[PDB]
């Protein structure tokens, strides 16, 4: 349907808008290119591992590659909905959000290509709980926005995408990866990629917080919706984390070999800690 | 609806895909930031202009600010449609396309702000023909893709967006701006912007050509749709140009004051040339 008029013809960009400022920061701090990352030592590290040590890295990488591809695709209806609402500064920011996610997908796939597992189907490390979140709940919540852009719908989308998938699972995923492979001196190229990714994602979570808070600010009732939507997803979050833990505990060769005492109970509590932290970043008031 | 699986879990990105290669080039050649452009001399240039010289420049800027804003908003359905078809490399590319357009919107708005016309409503320089293309036909063709992603729908969208709006009107707009202010030595910040923008837009048109040609390749009968869609929009293209031309003759001062022969018959023939050139870049067979 038709454009009424255009904001940058009638007026200008709202230069003081928080998402415009976040967009400016994204351009400044968004220059990294996954094509520049040197994965040659990652290839040597991976080839050096035993077959049993080889697999133990794959479940997390499977989770990330699928995760980045999903969020690359699944942000488009948010961008559509806020565009339809005339929120131009939000849309400007979301162009950097989307391109960031494209680089994230690119980075993990380049790592798989480089270490020699591009042809391997990593879907086998997605359990029912992972599928419930990434194959189903995430795309359902986002796609809803094409036909229903109510505050309830926008809060739920931002909750699943920004606060759970990015803010709880991905944040925990980064930590985990550094806790394991940074200590083992493994996969320097991947860890460099993860570092750049973690920086991008700090901006993404700020958009999610801004979006949820601005709606809660309209009506305190939406705060309770936010809490409820977080809690509804927790079982799948922890169900996936438990699955990953149980896998790590059955394939402990890498831990032994590299002196690592992967404290899975520490990782588990970090996930819980992230979940509760996200809740605290939204105020009822 | 659900994801069946994911290409970068089952396999990898198709590293040889034409749109993946275009994506890589975009990242390499797309580092410019409108926020770094010095518009202080543009401000002084604009202030030194006579009132009649001031309104010589504004209709074109009006066309571009609205144009960039429209295409920023209106690419989203194309990205959605291609994503839903599983064309991952196309989607990776389109993230650079979209962020480019965001920078283009930004650049023209920064210029308006800097020269002191941000508070002016430039809508007054969009005539019925401009409105038909940018307020109506473009969003109608793009939004159609949410419910109809047929070959016919995708060709029509790429034709309006990439071949007419970008490849005919915008290409002719860049040229025109340089043919007028580069010679005059005016608005160096804006011209610097236009140059970076023109580089970006080369990639956008390549996506349009690839998309239209990959569909035409499946069935030559789509070639005739392409031509028909181009021709349907021509009356609004030239009708906007005549309105701009009509304005530019009714305002002689910037030309004469700045030593210029703004040859409007030359620019009109640039628009005509761009249009036939776009037609030629698609073949019945390739
Ligand atoms: C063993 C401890 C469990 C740690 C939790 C691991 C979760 C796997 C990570 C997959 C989700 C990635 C989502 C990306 C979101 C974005 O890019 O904005
Ligand atoms: C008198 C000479 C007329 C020349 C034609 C002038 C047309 C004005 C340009 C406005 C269209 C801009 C469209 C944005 C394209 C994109 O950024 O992909
Ligand atoms: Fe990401
Ligand atoms: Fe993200
Ligand atoms: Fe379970
Ligand atoms: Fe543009
Ligand atoms: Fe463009
Ligand atoms: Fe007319």
């Amino acid at each position: 349907v038709h454009h009424d008029g255009f904001q940058t013809v009638k007026a200008t960009i709202d230069w003081e808008h928080p998402m415009f400022k976040l967009y400016e920061k994204a351009k400044r701090n968004g220059k990294w290119n996954p094509a520049d990352i040197d994965f040659s030592q990652d290839q040597k590290d991976f080839a050096s591992l035993t077959s049993e040590e080889k697999i133990s890295a794959l479940p997390l990488v499977a989770g990330f590659s699928a995760g980045e591809e999903a969020v690359t695709l699944d942000i488009l209806p948010m961008a559509h909905a806020l565009a339809r609402q005339g929120r131009l500064e939000d849309v400007l920011f979301l162009t950097t959000f989307m391109h960031d996610e494209a680089k994230h997908v690119e980075m993990f796939s380049r790592w798989q290509q480089a270490v020699g597992i591009g042809q391997m189907d990593l879907s086998v490390f997605h359990n029912d709980h992972y599928k419930r979140i990434f194959y189903e709940a995430l795309p359902e919540a986002m796609n809803r926005l094409y036909a229903d852009d109510s505050p309830e719908a926008v809060i739920r989308a931002a909750t699943v995408y920004n606060m759970i998938v990015e803010g709880t699972l991905a944040e925990s995923g980064y930590y985990t990866f550094r806790q394991i492979y940074k200590k083992a001196g493994l996969f320097p190229g991947l860890l460099q990629g993860i570092d750049y990714l973690n920086m991008d994602e700090g901006r993404h979570i700020q958009f999610g917080i801004y979006t949820i808070q601005r709606i809660v600010n309209e009506d305190e009732r939406y705060y309770e919706l936010f809490i409820r939507y977080m809690d509804e997803l927790w079982p799948h979050v922890i169900g996936y984390v438990d699955y990953l833990t149980e896998l790590g505990k059955r394939q402990q060769q890498l831990a032994r070999t590299y002196a690592l005492e992967i404290d899975y109970d520490l990782l588990r509590h970090y996930v819980i800690k992230q979940f509760n932290l996200r809740k605290k970043q939204i105020s009822r008031t």
